[PDB]
């Protein structure tokens, strides 16, 4: 599913991401924009053989099981395919664990490089939330 901007903001709020670990909703929408362009079915293969999945491009080295990332963990206790669903619940619940891991949203390199320190509230501006 390719979400609209305000549609994703509302779904993220519904699932408790607004201000989670202190990160306002616009931070999460901005991260999803640059990770996946709001497409739940986005995937990306990394040089090390791991794969990133879903709207927030969550990686199989630590967070989900895809059966093809040797030595990896599955700390969100989900198949990576669950991160591709039109229902964002699994992505949101896993992102909550990731953002609590110690480095906040810096875990998403694209958030650090493209959202951090910018006017992220613009990503939710105009939306009925
Ligand atoms: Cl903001
Ligand atoms: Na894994």
């Amino acid at each position: 599913k390719v979400f609209g901007r305000c549609e994703l903001a509302a779904a993220m709020k519904r699932h408790g991401l607004d201000n989670y670990r202190g990160y306002s909703l616009g931070n999460w929408v901005c991260a999803a924009k640059f990770e996946s362009n709001f497409n739940t079915q986005a995937t990306n293969r990394n040089t090390d053989g791991s794969t990133d999945y879903g709207i927030l491009q969550i990686n199989s080295r630590w967070w989900c099981n895809d059966g093809r990332t040797p030595g990896s963990r599955n700390l969100c206790n989900i198949p990576c395919s669950a991160l591709l669903s039109s229902d964002i619940t699994a992505s949101v619940n896993c992102a909550k664990k990731i953002v609590s891991d110690g480095n906040g949203m810096n875990a998403w390199v694209a958030w650090r490089n493209r959202c951090k320190g910018t006017d992220v509230q613009a990503w939710i501006r105009g939306c009925r939330l």
